């Protein structure tokens, strides 16, 4: 006695089957997942006929869907999203001044801060599953893009994260090719030092949060040098640095991302610029005129900038 | 070849003949020994007589499983051997009459239910989970910390939540001539009063006072509404509310639960009322005549009430 | 298409074998690890030709390396080892005022304070794979030998850890066995009660940090607790963590502890020409220090005592 349900890996091209009830799942198909729950070992139910069901590239039709939808070859890959995807399904998203945050759980205050970000800065994805999922995102459905977020940085739920290291990892996905950065190193022994960065190392820097700061001049070891900004061409900058005390004043910056605690006490909060300055702890919500405390990322929007130095 | 025992319940014991070249694996597919994944190992000396659990692999041990746990699922096994593997390297010390946990592997929440399920009146429908509750009472507490673990889904170290846990373990709990009703009082929207049955009978989230409880509190219906208690029948009730400052009197509940920290840096302690209040903290233990502190869960004493409205 | 690589247990016996490049690595050779990195269900690649992959032991050439370098049976071992290393491999580990320590990551602070404490007490792995680890990580390269602890000790990345813990599980496999101790308890009721410990139970002791007051008298369920005779390398002197004063050259290094429960963090201090503590890769100096010690170990020879 068989029941007719769908096999996929990209949930758009359903592939029609039909199970032997007595054999489980795996026997028939290999790893199989119904909404991330791993049905490998359970056996076909009444409940399920014509509801869809993740499998792994197991031929050739799936490991090019696969590839064409993920952009990536990682044969673990799909494990790690229908694993992290079990629990982000559970995970509640509040909107929380129009935008989709998460309320605490399993220390994914990181994933809400790059949640939060993702909403306010110009990007698209170059895979689709990662478009696709950022769409629904904004909507509200912030699960499926979460799961893979987790999946995309190898992450697992409950590990601790980085914000700025996630940024990065999602940034090589981003379709940021003809974002450039041009910067200029002046010592009066060494002389002179320019750097043309493309795609995500133009966007981002690691050394002060100040982007006026990044334009003027910054001291650094060659005894010192002076690093400024000669040309910049990108929709928005990250100004990331070890998190400090730090005064941000409404409308010179898009959003912020604060950090509190040392090693696995460690929590970031996320603040953005609107009519006035709101903190985003979560679920929760603060509002001040203006705001000082432990930040470690800055993002600035920007068209096109050259600086008036030589 | 050696004599051997396997088992899923540890109580329906059948007797086997291990050859000693071949792996435990090989003979029976997924095999512990206290909690120890013996799979791939091949049968020692020491071992003679000794009770391994096995996978169900006939329908004998399908039927004495499901008989046991109550549960088909083909991992429980596996997390619960996972999770005993652990647990029976926990310390178990009695405080003030009761076995709470040493604290380890972020434990101080399965601290809380275990003096907690110690302190109200309980019967879980599983077999497994009664007969480990006698033996958590007495001083052997390792199993049925385990089972709630793999009852809950949950892993050691895995951060966790009294009341959560003690909503799964009520599911378990015979609680099904327990019943509760509740009316709700707007000027507009006139009244709305509900008949609940089993757990959802005697756990409440909103407020820790049973008292207060009983004669009114204000919810949203666009306008505000009083909520109170018409009947309660059930042996305790659990009253629930997001961490807040709170005051308990002496003899005014039986337990309650402690929660300090933010994120992943929270720690419950147990509050119980006794001759006085003693704070039970792990292995540690605090007295004082009062005591006030950051509540989240309120277990009191309940055999009928009716209200006089 | 088939290309050439190594398959090894040891990384010392390099064993030559052609894999077939349709087939994954798991297929032709079950559980297959590069640098850590599980390639079990991937297929050979191009850059891999004439590289080195760690296996399981499947044959009875490969259970006996194993065994001969790691000296455990335990055969989930190599599993947790690559596993462990796959993280280790991408921590930091700076030199600091002369030592390898590691940047903190996966509350690691107390596989940091074990690796500091290592390279300053004399101490010999019986495990080639140990001792090999061992000479690696004062040189710099410390990833190996940290998997190796986590793996040993049956821990895996993460997971919070105890420095005294660890140390007892090292010491197992470390050559202590000419190392002896000998206390005795004296009560004016019950008389004296003298104890000979050898190997592991001999360098550590759980009660206090001080060597010189371990040595004159210290009150037990009461009764008095002295040591008659040391011989060992060092001494670890654990405590559950109190506030305690560590003055200049009384001592080799120190274990610090703070916070309670999930948020205790584990800091390092080291008697040099002045007190230096290594938190990670940060690095402070006192002319004195003050604050909640948990572990002290202590340079001895032989002694005896005068009572
Ligand atoms: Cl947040
Ligand atoms: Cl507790
Ligand atoms: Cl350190
Ligand atoms: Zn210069
Ligand atoms: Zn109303
Ligand atoms: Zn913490
Ligand atoms: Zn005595």
């Amino acid at each position: 006695r068989t029941i007719k349900v769908f096999t996929t890996v990209d949930n758009i091209n359903l592939h029609t089957q039909v199970v032997d009830m007595s054999m489980t799942y795996g026997q028939q198909f290999g790893p199989t997942y119904l909404d991330g729950a791993d049905v490998t070992k359970i056996k076909p139910h009444n409940s399920h006929e014509g509801k869809t069901f993740y499998v792994l590239p197991n031929d050739d039709t799936l490991r090019v869907e696969a590839f064409e939808y993920y952009h990536t070859t990682d044969p673990s890959f799909l494990g790690r999203y229908m694993s992290a995807l079990n629990h982000t399904k559970k995970w509640k998203y509040p909107q929380v001044n129009g935008l989709t945050s998460i309320k605490w759980a399993d220390n994914n205050c990181y994933l809400a801060t790059a949640l939060l970000t993702l909403q306010q800065i110009e990007l698209k994805f170059n895979p689709p599953a990662l478009q696709d999922a950022y769409y629904r995102a904004r909507a509200g459905e912030a699960a499926n893009f979460c799961a893979l977020i987790l999946a995309y940085c190898n992450k697992t739920v409950g590990e601790l994260g980085d914000v700025r290291e996630t940024m990065s990892y999602l940034f090589q996905h981003a379709n940021l090719d003809s974002c450039k950065r041009v910067l200029n190193v002046v010592c009066k022994t060494c002389g002179q030092q320019q750097t043309t960065l493309k795609g995500v190392e133009a966007v981002m820097y690691m050394g002060t949060l100040s982007y006026e700061q990044f334009k003027k001049g910054v001291q650094i070891p060659c005894k010192q040098a002076t690093k400024y900004l000669v040309q910049q061409e990108s929709p928005f900058v990250m100004m990331s640095a070890p998190p400090a005390q730090y005064e941000l004043k409404h409308g010179t910056f898009t959003c912020a991302s604060e950090y509190t605690g040392n090693y696995q006490c460690g929590h970031y909060k996320h603040i953005t610029s609107k009519e006035t300055l709101y903190c985003i702890d979560g679920a929760l919500l603060t509002k001040s005129s203006e705001y000082k405390g432990p930040i470690t990322d800055v993002f600035y929007k920007e068209n096109s900038y050259t600086t008036t130095i030589k």
